[PDB]
DNA sequence: GCCAACGTTGGC
DNA sequence: GCCAACGTTGGC
């Protein structure tokens, strides 16, 4: 299920999807939703998207914290 | 050797 | 044509 993620603006929330068939088969992607629904699969998407709103510098993308 | 990042595939 | 799932690799 896609859970909030605090580190983000209000709204925003992550979610994880294994790997169902194929060579990657069981390896897992991260995906985040903004308010309103949008898909992110990188931390360079996310920046763009936000900008000035949040320095992302720190965040790593795949757990979804701070990483000072 | 690993994986972030994002192109390509397959189904619709 | 859209898009979720998978392949693929340059950079580390």
């Amino acid at each position: 299920k896609r859970m909030d993620c605090p580190a983000l603006p209000p709204g925003w929330k992550k979610e994880e999807v294994i790997r169902k068939s194929g060579l990657s088969a069981g390896k897992s992607d991260v995906y985040y939703f903004s308010p309103s629904g949008k898909k992110f699969r990188s931390k360079p998407q996310l920046a763009r998207y936000l900008g000035n709103t949040v320095d992302l510098s720190s965040f790593d993308f795949r757990t979804g914290k701070m990483m000072p």
